[PDB]
């Protein structure tokens, strides 16, 4: 049902690896700017950057042309989040709501923790029902196609039907760099504000702070570029490669809290 797909260049977990998005006509688009914020009435789009229980720290490249998903790097080394006991990797499908900007502000699209049972793929586009927000801002949402989605309509339903998950969400974000929740309407207000900031970004009303705003579908954006011309950004990179690189065994360490 998603009218989107990915084009993966170079092997996963290499320095060259990039994940580009494509619309239903096979045109390369930016997941940051070209995917509409809404998938349908009361349903937001979510770009999945990291599947639940994975470790590779991948995210929309805010400064690169067409903003592909790529892995974070510090000091020439590819980055992976730690396993914080008792968790394995990211405890939720994690990603961003497109066409939002936390104007500096984290200088990126607003982040979403998506709590449903399906493990989504990197670069998968889904629809989510917003349930709340943790304060930078972490939206709490559920895949609208979850078999149980109708039971979740505000933040207290998470407490009711997924006990412990909110406390673990806070615990994870708290311990994360060591090597409270507002409700649906509040969350939607915050999201709509970040969408307005994004509008100012892509119409060049405000300084972009190095964000790459090139897009291929926004007719009212001066950054819109010709789709065929923009295909060269992807075609110039190494071709898709099926064999992923090995993850360093170091990544499997559990970190315990004293």
């Amino acid at each position: 049902m998603s009218g989107f797909s990915t084009e993966e260049r170079a092997a996963p977990f290499s320095l060259e690896y990039r994940v580009f998005l494509k619309n239903e006509k096979g045109q390369y688009i930016s997941p940051f700017h070209d995917i509409p914020i809404y998938a349908d009435k009361d349903v937001f789009h979510m770009v999945v950057e990291v599947p639940r229980w994975s470790n590779a720290k991948m995210e929309i490249a805010t400064k690169d042309p067409l903003n592909p998903i790529k892995q974070d790097v510090k000091k020439g080394k590819l980055r992976y989040v730690a396993n914080l006991f008792p968790y394995k990797g990211y405890i939720w499908n994690y990603g961003a709501i497109p066409q939002t900007w936390e104007d500096p502000g984290a200088n990126a699209a607003i982040a979403v923790c998506e709590i449903g049972s399906k493990v989504c793929a990197r670069g998968e586009i889904i629809g989510v029902k917003v349930l709340g927000i943790l304060a930078d801002w972490k939206v709490i949402a559920i895949n609208v196609d979850d078999p149980d989605a109708a039971n979740y309509n505000d933040i207290n339903d998470v407490k009711r039907l997924k006990p412990g998950y909110l406390e673990a969400t806070v615990d994870w974000f708290r311990r994360y760099k060591v090597p409270e929740f507002k409700d649906k309407d509040f969350a939607i207000d915050i999201i709509k504000s970040t969408h307005d900031h994004w509008k100012a970004l892509v119409t060049k009303k405000t300084n972009g702070k190095g964000i790459s705003c090139m897009n291929t579908t926004l007719s009212e954006s001066p950054f819109k570029c010709d789709p065929d011309a923009a295909r060269a950004i992807v075609d110039a990179l190494p071709p898709p490669c099926e064999s992923a690189c090995t993850v360093p065994t170091d990544v499997d360490k559990w970190f315990h809290h004293q």
